[PDB]
Formats: C-alpha cells, sequence, structure tokens
C-alpha cells in the first residue's frame, strides 16, 4: 500500500504545516501537524477543557463506530518549547492521504497548553519519531508509520516541504520526479528515538566548507534550524546589522540586509538553504528589526534540523530494520 497527502502552511511564514487526516467511521477530517520529532498521535477532542478550545476542529469518538477506548490508558506530554497536553485514548482508524491503519491509537486532549488553544489552525500532532519516544501508559503506543509500516510497499515515508507552498508526506514510495540529482543517504541512530544523524559539515554562502561533524535530528515539527552557537554566529556575521538579542530570544536583523545561503552536508553532498529562507518577518508588527531562522541550539541540548533544513530537500525516511536518513535537493 501506499499513502499520499498535500501539507500546508498554517501562515505566511512557515511557522508549522498542517496536513488533513481522516480519523474515524465516518470520517472525522483534522488537520494535524506531522512531527518527526515526537511519536504521540494526539487531538484536540469533545473532552477537552472547553475554556482551551479556541476554533479547532474536534475529534468526538462517541460519533465514531469504530472507535474503542483503551482502557486504563492516559498520555501526557511536553514540548521542547514548553508547550504541552495530557488525556486519554481510544483507538480507532486513521487514514492519511489513502493510507489507512485500523486500531491506532488516538489520544484524546482533555489539557492543552496555551500554546495549542492559540493556535486555532492545528487541530492536533501526528508524531513520526520512534515509538520508543510515545507517553502512552501503562502500555506504550505504536505511531501511524510503525503501524502501516509492514503493509507499505516499501517501509519508508517522505516529507517535502514547501517554501511560502504547499508540499507533499508520501507513505511507502519515493516519488523520483520530486528531487533533482541523487538521494544521499546517511546513517541513523534510534538511541534518543529521534531521526537523529550526522551532518559533515557547512558552508555560509559562498564561503568554503567547513568539515566538521554535527550531530542533529530531522525534525518537521520545528519550525528553524537550531545549530551550535559557533556555527550560527559564522553565519550571522555575514549579515550587516544582525546582533543576537537576549530580549527578543535569538538572532535579529534589519531586512533591508540580504541574507546569504546556508549549506549543510550530507555525506559528501550538499543541500543548500537560500538565504530567503531564513527570513521570519518582523519581531513585532511594524518593526524594522527580522527574526533569524538560524539560530543557537545551545539551550537545547541538541541540535534541530527544523523546517527551514528540511523544506530545501526531500527528505527520506527509511524505516527499514536499519533506520537511515535520505537527503536529494529539488
Ligand atoms: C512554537 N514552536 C515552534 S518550533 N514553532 C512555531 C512558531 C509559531 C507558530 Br504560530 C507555530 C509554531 Cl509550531
Amino acid at each position: 500500500s501506499t499513502g499520499s497527502a498535500t501539507t500546508t502552511p498554517i501562515d505566511s511564514l512557515d511557522d508549522a504545516y498542517i496536513t488533513p487526516v481522516q480519523i474515524g467511521t465516518p470520517a472525522q477530517t483534522l488537520n494535524l501537524d506531522f512531527d518527526t520529532g515526537s511519536s504521540d498521535l494526539w487531538v484536540f477532542s469533545s473532552e477537552t477543557t472547553a475554556s482551551e478550545v479556541d476554533g479547532q476542529t474536534i475529534y468526538t469518538p462517541s460519533k465514531s463506530t469504530t472507535a474503542k477506548l483503551l482502557s486504563g490508558a492516559t498520555w501526557s506530554i511536553s514540548y521542547g518549547d514548553g508547550s504541552s497536553s495530557s488525556g486519554d485514548v481510544y483507538t480507532d482508524t486513521v487514514s492519511v492521504g489513502g493510507l489507512t491503519v485500523t486500531g491506532q491509537a488516538v489520544e484524546s486532549a482533555k489539557k492543552v497548553s496555551s500554546s495549542f488553544t492559540e493556535d486555532s489552525t492545528i487541530d492536533g500532532l501526528l508524531g513520526l519519531a520512534f515509538s520508543t519516544l510515545n507517553t502512552v501508559s501503562p502500555t506504550q503506543q505504536k505511531t501511524f508509520f510503525d503501524n502501516a509500516k509492514a503493509s507499505l510497499d516499501s517501509p519508508v515515508f517522505t516529507a517535502d516541504l514547501g517554501y511560502h507552498a504547499p508540499g507533499t508526506y508520501n507513505f511507502g514510495f519515493i516519488d523520483t520526479t520530486a528531487y533533482t540529482g541523487s538521494i544521499t543517504y546517511t546513517a541513523v541512530s534510534t538511541k534518543q528515538g529521534f531521526w537523529e544523524w550526522t551532518s559533515t559539515g557547512y558552508a555560509v554562502g559562498s564561503g568554503t566548507f567547513k568539515s566538521t561533524s554535527i550531530d542533529g535530528i530531522a525534525d518537521t515539527g520545528t519550525t528553524l534550524l537550531y545549530l551550535p552557537a559557533t556555527v550560527v554566529s559564522a553565519y550571522w556575521a555575514q549579515v550587516s546589522g544582525a546582533k543576537s538579542s537576549s530580549s527578543v530570544g535569538g538572532y535579529v536583523f534589519p531586512c533591508s540586509a540580504t541574507l546569504p545561503s546556508f549549506t549543510f552536508g550530507v555525506g559528501s553532498a550538499r543541500i543548500v538553504i537560500p538565504g530567503d529562507y531564513i527570513d521570519f518577518g518582523p519581531i513585532s508588527t511594524g518593526s524594522s528589526s527580522c527574526f533569524g531562522g538560524i539560530q543557537s541550539s545551545a539551550g537545547i541540548g541538541i541540535n534541530i534540523f527544523g523546517d527551514v533544513a528540511l523544506k530545501a530537500a526531500f527528505v527520506v525516511f527509511n524505516g527499514a530494520t536499519t533506520p537511515t536518513l535520505g537527503f536529494a535537493s529539488k
């Protein structure tokens, strides 16, 4: 089997991407944030504290003839941005772009963090990291991909995120028309439950390539590119007027400035992030100071290849017995 679904930016800055997901019988379609940095499929629901719902589409398990309470099961999660949610669990039928999984764990939110409430465009998350990170207790649950894997033509999914435009998530096949050149594959460690790999280095604009190992995670659920302070300093030093602002919480720059590209290494291959991708607009409405899309990972404990990096490539999440990651230009 295969599946193919379009993923769409939630706003003009590509802060996140939403993908339609059919849940239950008859289908209830929710727009979920596909997140390769986490492993819970959780949704706003009829059970969510009413004051914490503000515009989102909810899942109502009582209206689904295939929904079954996973008795005794609870879930609770906290994300890297300080957001969180918790609730109970149903199994139900979940379809993405024509690919159907029966008995998928659907985690119903009873409580969500204010940041989720405040984003009316995201109805929940669909986690695509390794199932070892799943927070369901007492019985850990499998991700949508884990459940689908044996049925897929090939045990892979691909992320093809657009710049200020829709893109595509495919399951079970590699669309050879979606990228240029070849796909370079690179080793993955699953020890932290992430799609964790090691970049071979970086260049800033037309600058010479610096060969240096950068360990990080491929994370569709994170907006920006978070890299070591040395690397990030080298980048912003090439932007006139750029400064790290403690009160803003990162590097800012005047948008009258021209951003250089940023290249990262995948084995001997190179992915180029155009400078335009690194512009995230005024820090506040009407401000002449713009927020940068490359920021320091120093306070995080891990480097994150977020949407800023991934949307510059066609990315293969290979769930073979020994998982790997593939990157191609496009
Ligand atoms: C909130 N944390 C991250 S990485 N990203 C982000 C920024 C702004 C909006 Br609106 C939504 C998201 Cl998901």
